[PDB]
């Protein structure tokens, strides 16, 4: 019987009882490719993972048969496809499950940075009898109205677009970039589209980052071009860590090209306020790589990833997989 | 020359060059009436006001030469504008000043209530290691999907139609409760409307109260309206805070019927959040009355009320205030 | 019992069985004062109509006491208010009846305008061989981009926002004007407001009426105001007719000042197509005064019509009346 | 450069200041494609052409020098696409461009439809007095409310999604069906996604065609899907004509099982309401395929067209075109 694996997984309660009798749930709980069994690295036909173990090229054959990894989530990039696409495979993914759950806490990121809720809600747990109304200016200080700031946005992708939906509402007037997409949605969601970053970056004013994070843009948002960023724009990430650089987003924070910035993924996994290059930024919210999550986003993204291992343990692999990202398998 | 005095602030410098000819503003930075000088009592015919000094009729009828009173904001509930009108004082206000920066900063406590942004910051600052998928989903647990939740809007007004302008597109259906609004209003936003409280909290996964407070709405959310709302529904209070009975929404809210409430104001201004009666409440998030400010704001709003006695201390009261709010002089 | 009349209706079907415990609903079928008889004139409690009979002060005083009238629509011009308010006489419309029924029908003659679909079929119902792709080109010469023109609105009351709601997502950019309108309605929505009329026909490429015809607007746009409109801009008025002169209109159609125009009322109504100051005009859309009928718009409007001839009749007088439209009593 | 031909077309006006230093563009206004020439159609270089010429595999054969075909259009169902690579020559259309021109009279034929602001115009071009209202009810019965009907929308590509985004706002409830797309689109606009095409005319009061029309599409509407529609659910046919069988159509009218059709393109063209398989049906609004037309978008497709073939004979073999087709190349 096919045991798959949950490689970093302590919770298979979802996936059991529809793999009840395809196949033997077994987690792993790891936190390292080195932190596996062998039972699992000889016998694990399928293996979904999350968004936490990385496997690289010289992992993906340290497994003895590993036909699929379904990765619970929205991005792939944890996974070296181009190695599994020749190691005999393939590598799923489920794309639609947090979109509706990502735009909503990156719309929320900015106006938490436009209007200054977590900050004043901090300045008020910290004790501040804010009273007089030239007190309240500066505890509120930077407040910014939101009706007619150009809402930059690096890629029109599933939370890409339905950003773009629900921020032309808030008075955001959407500009997105990427090379990728066809000419094309620019017209049908009544968005301007801007074709070089350095246009992106030189006109807008609250920056968002909905790019997948590939080989050719790691670390997008260096020191070369925050410096093209708009004299006090804010910066909201909630895409994917390598993608923003660290050292020069702390150092433009502490000097004031970046008037705020509120990270959801870093590139140092778990985040904390007390290692790494943010130690002493201001003006910068983070929330621990949780814009995906809902009560029913994870209902919703492990029955279907489990529903995938079904596909791909009675069905052809890769020709009866619905999301498969590597179609250069073999 | 006039003396127009600014009755709480150290600040006027946005309204004296507005005011520079016509009247000789001057200051008084009064948190309460007993610091009004007697000179700015005695002889200031106009006099504006931010939110925070409460002027009754015992105190309205102090000043002896007053003759409008222009409310900074979309106020003028801590001003009896009955006993104004009864002393020909005329109350106005600037009701237009931040309403694209009250809706802002109440959709923003929906989304600080339903994906838990800051109180996952919280947890940040006070530091987690929040490492393993399975801890994610332990300090984030409660974050919800908005797609489908009914959001009901107690009130429909101006501050009222901006949230249901901006949250239809979030999956909000939204639904409101208006009694004093002529019908017909719910066919242009496309908003379903409902006609009685018992029928507006009993289907609303996230009431937001938007109403003007009067003397009919005073403690609107009581012990006796918290049970009739679903069992766990967020709670948003972007609105003049003798809204919401204070010693009942923190026993709804330390025994789990209300999943959390995000008040912007509250009945005691300051908030120092140790003190009060919800000083041991879960879930609750508190802004300090700062959904009004903007740096652009909280200039529009000066400077329309410098114009404001511009207008009347040149023209005919009240047939010349743009929009004054008791024509009952 | 009392007697409800229908001045003008010849159905009286969905009014009857509403109130026929309580009244005895009986039609007249009326044109005018001179068709009703004797005995229903002074004390016939109440009466009900719809926008074709004109009733003025100089025919209310035949009626000694119609204890209300109900005017069925939404537009109460038809009876003089402030006459009936003199006579005991209490008006009421049904303002949400179809409050958006008339918006889309707005909407379509906006888009008709634009797109000239009903100028498209009403050229193959009349027989034309659009082969090639430049008679395609030569028949619908003149339809224009929608995204960027600036939509004018006359009266941002119930229909006005209808339509600057429906309208936002078709790329137009509302600017509205109305001076009865407290401060602040324009920011809800987030539509610039302009001030003066002048400042609303400059930038305007469509002015689309919105607005009830009292007494101090009667021929809104006349020949000065057409004047000053934007060189070669719609005018798609679905309001009540007596709003913009027909004169002047014709001449700026047949001059060139205006690109075309859809009219849903006319000054005199029945509106035929071959007699009238709109006589030899072109670039007209017209609808017989159909922008408020549906299968639900009716059956909400007389049901609403019959309950409110039933809370003005078991109710006292305009204070237990739900919408009258003159407190003017004394 | 060689002679870039303009087959469908009698002007070339603005494809030639462009292409003046390049190339001598000549045109042929061909109706059919036998009707060329003998030279241009030896050795031209390429071409560009309207949606009129069909140019089939035995006829792609007849050209002897064509490097690139440049539609000026969004479609390319006119092409053996699948046999031009196999014939070594590049496709390449203008995908964007009346975007906002279709997805503005697709809401034009819905709200016609609705609203019948298209036969009230025409029943009112014929004399129709109309001033007792129990007859205005009758000129247009069958108007609808629109607030609550489900616009179901097959193809929610990049017409479909500019629909949705224009008929959200109407009440509407748009629900979509297509077996291309990726799934996790249905998410960021908000429509909701059904995934046969059964279950998409089983539920849609106004079903609304927006697909190509490559091969698994001819008559996607037959008797045998009209069948399963809704009891009298009107249909807006704004994209290819091949995709509603005629003869099917003619009779879903004659019976009332469809409400009503707004056709804008047709099987064969050009159209007149006098030789067809529907010139009998009631019901039936047609426009002459000029749901893509207006002054800016007829001028940039026209552009983009004569700079991608400007790119095209100074760039490479498809790999310097931008919005190329066939990857049945080589
Ligand atoms: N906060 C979270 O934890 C969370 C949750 C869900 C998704 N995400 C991240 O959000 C990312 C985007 O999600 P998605 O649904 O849009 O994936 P997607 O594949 O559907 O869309 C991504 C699009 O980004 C564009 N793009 C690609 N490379 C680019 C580049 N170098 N520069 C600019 N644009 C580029 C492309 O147009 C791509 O289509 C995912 O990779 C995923 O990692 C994060
Ligand atoms: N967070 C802040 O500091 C801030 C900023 C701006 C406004 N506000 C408050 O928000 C309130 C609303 O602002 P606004 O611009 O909408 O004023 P508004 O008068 O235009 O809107 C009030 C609407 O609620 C209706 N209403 C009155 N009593 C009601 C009741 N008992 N139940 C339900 N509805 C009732 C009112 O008739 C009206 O429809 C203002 O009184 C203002 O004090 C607060
Ligand atoms: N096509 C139809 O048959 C049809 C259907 C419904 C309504 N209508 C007409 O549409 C009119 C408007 O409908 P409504 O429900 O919005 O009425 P409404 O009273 O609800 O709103 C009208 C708004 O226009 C304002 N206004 C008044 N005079 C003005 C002027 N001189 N210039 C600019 N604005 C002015 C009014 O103050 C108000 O703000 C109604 O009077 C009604 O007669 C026509
Ligand atoms: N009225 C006009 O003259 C006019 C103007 C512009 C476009 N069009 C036509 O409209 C069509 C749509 O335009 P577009 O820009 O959206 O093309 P598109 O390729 O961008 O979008 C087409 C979408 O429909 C999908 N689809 C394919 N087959 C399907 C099927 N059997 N059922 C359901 N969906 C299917 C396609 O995969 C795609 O998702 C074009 O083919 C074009 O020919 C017509």
């Amino acid at each position: 019987r096919p045991l798959v694996a949950l490689l970093d997984g302590r919770d298979c309660t979802v996936e059991m009882p529809i793999l009840k009798d395809l196949a033997t749930v077994a987690f792993c709980d790891a936190q390292s490719t080195q932190e596996i069994h062998e039972k699992v690295l000889n016998e694990a036909v399928g293996a979904m993972m999350y968004h936490t173990i990385t496997l690289t090229r010289e992992d993906l054959e340290k497994f003895k048969a590993l036909r699929v990894i379904v990765r619970i989530g929205s991005g792939y990039d944890n996974v070296d496809i181009k190695a599994a696409g020749e190691l005999g495979i393939a590598v799923c993914n489920i794309p639609s499950a947090a979109v509706e759950e990502t735009a909503d806490s990156t719309i929320c990121h900015i106006l938490n940075l436009y209007r200054r809720n977590t900050w004043l809600y901090q300045a008020l747990r910290e004790g501040t009898r804010v009273q007089s109304v030239e007190q309240i200016r500066e505890v509120a200080s930077g407040a910014a109205r939101i009706r007619g700031e150009t809402l930059g946005l690096i890629g029109f992708g599933r939370t890409g677009q339905a950003v773009a939906v629900r921020a032309k509402a808030f008075g955001f007037s959407v500009i997105f970039y990427d090379p990728y997409l066809q000419d094309g949605i620019e017209r049908s969601l009544g968005v301007q589209r801007v074709y070089t970053l350095q246009d992106l970056l030189y006109q807008s004013d609250c920056v968002s980052l909905h790019c997948n994070l590939n080989e050719h843009n790691h670390h997008l948002i260096n020191d070369f071009t925050i410096k093209q960023m708009r004299q006090g724009a804010f910066l909201v990430n909630a895409a994917r860590g390598g993608l923003v650089d660290e050292k020069a987003l702390a150092q433009a924070l502490k000097e004031g090209r970046i008037r705020g910035a509120a990270l959801d993924v870093h590139e140092s996994e778990p985040f904390s306020f007390a290692q790494g290059p943010l130690k002493d930024a201001p003006n910068l919210i983070c929330t621990p790589h949780t814009a995906w999550y809902s009560e029913q986003a994870s209902l919703e993204m492990r029955e279907a990833a489990a529903t995938e291992i079904r596909r791909a343990i009675t069905g052809r692999i890769p020709e009866s997989l619905r999301n498969c990202v590597n179609k250069e398998f073999f």
